[PDB]
């Protein structure tokens, strides 16, 4: 109950919110339907429009106008935005060339240029080309501020999870908010866009911008908007509070739109309905920046105009239902849509099998047009797992289409024509970013960034710390003239040994055989060198890793390949060789099928055996460096070490055989030579994380011997391709990849034909950043190169998505 019958005279959208059963005046008050009496009539009003026209300049100024056109309202700082252009002959904003903002030309008592967040919903990165001669004043702020060609959401591309991830640089999974509509099984309770159970703070995790700012003591305007507030009463909200005074003004303000997504819902994104949309987008953007330059703010403000998701063509005749693939699709809840979140309908019930709801959905029609994984096994670039409000089964939905339980679910509940919600990574889901202000560079175009990173980039605007988050610090330092973070590097935390000869083939009992003892002064001073370190500056291109954690692990040096080899997991952290244009493939040869020799630097306690690997009827092993690409016959040898074996399952051997045998050369090939670093990657309890020992699940049978969750390749080479891998002068191109270490391949629908056909496929679907590789080790990557750390901070969060352009 609120006594709804205090009044708003003087507080009208007030900043900090009063407690119940007090009537509020705030602008979230209409959604808690709590607002005083007196709201509409004294802070929504709209009399005689939003515009000044001649008739109105200079007039006697009366209070039951939207805005005013009389002599104080600069004063009173609630003049409408064209004020100055009808009655006082300026220019809009728009009109004027652009001039570079050298430094913040901000009015006496600012004590830091305001951030003012305009954020639109639905608007695809495609539109800045498309809509361009229908957005001027976007087009401005575009060609003259800082901007990127896209920039890629999170998973899944739905409106709540995107603008809380912008808010807090975190992703869903961890801040909580991992859909537009999701269940908790512990509070028993569903969120939904609409409804009340979305004002609850038990949903929302993390430290958004604005508890950031409040905490650090920077005032902060309300980022959340209610729907009935038209858009020109947010605009003058947001210039009347920048006029407050100073001791009471906020630094930092947020604008959202609506618009495009709802009309890209109805018309598809680029129906011819959406034209109009945009416009009025634009025409806001425009009364925003025209209030700035009434204000004198339009040189000390800086605007982020940023989207939280795109828009694709989604019709109802594009819709799979899960009726047509199991019999008992009545005891499963399905979170339809884009994407497909499954879970049984009466919890607690032991009939239900997940397993086998999976087995019922995987490649069952030639043209299915979705994909069920267990929320583990979905590609770890999507970090879509770890929170219990993530259902166990998961559908990645293909671009354009839906998935639904019953076809009742849809004739009874077409409407759209445009919808989003679809991987990351797809196109039409690609978003927007531009900066423009005094702290942003000038006319500057950036690579595409994911959305995570701006939290980091609003925290360094506004001069505060950011809470603990999933940016990366300083890897966007290159959208600002001027930074107040200096990344650094990692310290390593253990250092390396680096065992020689220590001991006799004899005093290994680890039931390897090879055929090895074949039968010279002048190889036997080289081979000795090579296992001291000549090769590698070859094979090793940017440093060792760092390993950033308490371990025990040594390095060895090789011909071919460098390695840190962990004691305490009995195989490699990570695996370095490099593979130039010119490097041949030849065969194991035929005596040397089954091979494995104890490595004499490596006691026998901390070997693996082959006496494991026999008695595990499921886990068979192989190779990191691969030995189809040794440099000679003799060198081969090194790659058939104990220490060079991880274990796999026959299943993925076939996935990784190809990948060593094939793609490595390809790549040479294709980018001039490439440096490889491949390794395990264990994520037993899947939160992304490097696992300690005590967390590993799953060892060979009868041994100490870890099975990895996943492997992982980082492969590199000079960007300026014309240049060879192993000497390059300028910036490196990187692409990596995180596989499931999967006992079958039922994710790839057509793995019964050749590698060729299916292989490629997959290892694309697993594409993954650097450091998205780091987290889930523990390493830390190119420690030296010849490149700035802000450099290379960007290059570790750059990932290869493989969509067109
Ligand atoms: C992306 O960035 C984020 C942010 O940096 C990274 O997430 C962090 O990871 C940290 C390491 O896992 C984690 O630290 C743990 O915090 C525990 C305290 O948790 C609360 O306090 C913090 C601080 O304010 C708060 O942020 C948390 O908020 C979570 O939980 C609520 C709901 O309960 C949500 O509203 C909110 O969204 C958030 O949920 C997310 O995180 C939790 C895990 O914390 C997940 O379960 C959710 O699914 C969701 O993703 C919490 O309110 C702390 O207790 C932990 O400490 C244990 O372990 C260490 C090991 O060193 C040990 O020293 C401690 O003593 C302790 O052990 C004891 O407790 C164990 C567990 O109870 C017990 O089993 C043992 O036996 C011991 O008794 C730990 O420090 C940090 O909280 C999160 N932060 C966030 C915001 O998620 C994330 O990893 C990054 N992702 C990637 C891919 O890099
Ligand atoms: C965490 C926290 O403090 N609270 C307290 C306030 N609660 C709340 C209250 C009223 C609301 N009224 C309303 O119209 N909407 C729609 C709206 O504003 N959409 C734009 C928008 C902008 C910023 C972000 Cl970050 C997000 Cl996700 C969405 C909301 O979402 C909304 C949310 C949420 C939990
Ligand atoms: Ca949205
Ligand atoms: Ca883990
Ligand atoms: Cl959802
Ligand atoms: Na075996
Ligand atoms: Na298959
Ligand atoms: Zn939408």
């Amino acid at each position: 109950w609120t006594a709804t019958s205090g009044s708003c005279k003087g507080r009208c959208f007030e900043l900090q919110e009063v407690g119940p059963p007090d009537c509020r005046c705030d602008n979230l008050c209409k959604s808690y339907s709590s607002c005083c009496h007196d709201f509409d009539e004294l802070c929504l009003k709209t009399a005689r429009g939003w515009e000044c026209t001649k008739d109105r300049c200079g007039e006697v100024r009366n209070e039951e106008n939207a805005c005013h056109c009389s002599e104080d309202c600069l004063s009173r700082g609630d003049c409408c935005t064209n004020y100055q252009v009808v009655c006082k002959g300026e220019s809009h904003w728009v009109d004027d060339d652009c001039e570079e903002i050298k430094v913040p030309e901000c009015p006496a008592g600012f004590v830091r240029p305001p951030l003012i967040i305009f954020s639109v919903d639905g608007f695809r990165a495609s539109y800045m080309k498309k809509g361009s001669k229908v957005m001027p004043n976007i087009e401005k702020l575009r060609s003259c501020g800082t901007h990127a060609p896209y920039m890629r959401p999170v998973y899944p591309t739905k409106t709540f999870p995107n603008l809380y991830t912008l808010a807090t640089g975190l992703y869903p999974e961890s801040h909580g908010i991992v859909g537009n509509s999701m269940y908790d099984p512990v509070f028993d309770a569903s969120f939904h866009l609409r409804g009340r159970e979305k004002f609850n703070h038990r949903w929302w995790g993390g430290q958004p911008l604005w508890i950031t700012a409040t905490k650090q003591g920077v005032r902060a305007g309300t980022f959340f908007w209610s729907v009935s507030i038209p858009h020109e009463r947010r605009i003058l909200t947001i210039l009347q509070w920048l006029s407050l005074p100073d001791n009471e003004r906020p630094s930092v303000y947020a604008f959202y739109s609506e618009q495009p997504d709802f009309s890209g819902h109805k018309y598809g994104p680029f129906g011819p309905e959406m034209t109009n949309p945009l416009r009025e987008i634009d025409k806001t953007v425009g009364q925003l920046m025209d209030g700035l330059k009434q204000l004198r703010l339009h040189r000390c403000v800086n605007v982020i105009f940023v989207g939280d998701h795109g828009m694709e063509d989604v019709t109802c005749d594009r819709t799979e239902f899960l009726s047509n693939y199991l019999t008992n699709v009545d005891d499963i809840t399905l979170v339809p849509g884009t994407l497909g979140r499954i879970r049984a309908k009466s919890i607690n019930n032991s009939k239900y099998d997940p397993k086998t709801i999976i087995a019922a959905l995987t490649c069952k029609k030639p043209d299915q047009h979705f994909k069920p994984y267990m929320k583990q096994h979905l590609p770890k670039r999507l970090h879509y797992a770890n929170n219990r409000r993530i259902e166990d089964i998961h559908l990645l939905v293909d671009r354009r289409w839906h998935v639904a339980r019953k076809p009742l679910d849809v004739y009874k509940k077409c409407f759209f024509q445009g919808d989003h919600g679809f991987d990351n990574k797809v196109n039409s889901m690609q978003t927007v970013f531009v900066g423009y202000g005094p702290t942003f560079k000038y006319r500057t175009k950036v690579p595409p960034f994911e959305n995570i990173e701006l939290y980091n980039v609003m925290c360094d605007l506004l001069g505060l710390k950011p809470a603990p988050n999933n940016g990366t610090h300083g890897s966007l330092n290159h959208l600002l003239r001027t930074n107040t973070f200096r990344p650094t590097m990692p310290d390593e935390v253990s250092r390396p040994n680096y065992p020689g000869i220590m001991y006799l083939q004899s005093e290994f009992d680890l039931g390897c055989t090879c055929d090895d003892k074949v039968e010279n002064k002048l190889e036997e001073l080289n081979k000795r060198l090579h296992t001291k370190g000549s090769t590698k500056e070859r094979h090793l291109l940017y440093g060792r890793p760092a390993v950033l954690y308490r371990t025990s692990y040594d390095i060895l040096y090789h011909t071919d390949f460098e390695s840190g080899y962990s004691e305490i997991f009995l195989m490699p952290l990570w695996t370095s060789y490099t593979i130039s244009k010119q490097a041949e493939v030849s065969s194991i040869p035929e005596h040397l099928t089954n091979c494995v020799r104890p490595d004499v630097r490596v006691s026998p306690g901390f070997s693996q055996n082959c006496l494991a690997y026999k008695n595990d009827k499921q886990m068979s092993y192989g190779f990191l460096f691969p030995p189809y690409l040794s440099s000679s016959p003799e060198a081969k040898y090194d790659a058939f070490l104990v220490t060079n074996m991880v274990p796999m399952y026959p299943a993925f051997k076939r996935v990784w055989a190809y990948f060593q045998r094939v793609l490595v050369k390809k790549y040479a090939s294709e980018r001039n030579g490439v440096n490889v670093i491949s390794g395990p990657i264990f994520d037993y309890n899947y939160d992304g994380l490097r696992d300690t020992e005590d967390e590993i699940k799953q060892y060979v049978e009868g041994s100490s011997i870890p099975v990895p969750t996943h492997y992982y390749s980082i492969i590199t080479s000079c960007l300026d391709f014309t240049q060879p891998a192993d000497k390059c002068d300028g910036p490196l191109s990187v692409s990596s990849f995180i596989l499931p270490h999967r006992p079958d391949n039922d994710e790839s629908c057509n793995s019964s034909e050749d590698e060729s056909k299916w292989v490629e496929e997959l290892m694309k679907m697993h594409t993954a950043r650097v450091r998205d590789i780091e987290h889930l080790t523990g390493l830390d990557f190119y420690r030296k190169t010849s490149r700035s750390y802000s450099e290379i901070l960007t290059l570790k969060t750059y990932l290869h998505t493989y969509e067109s352009e």
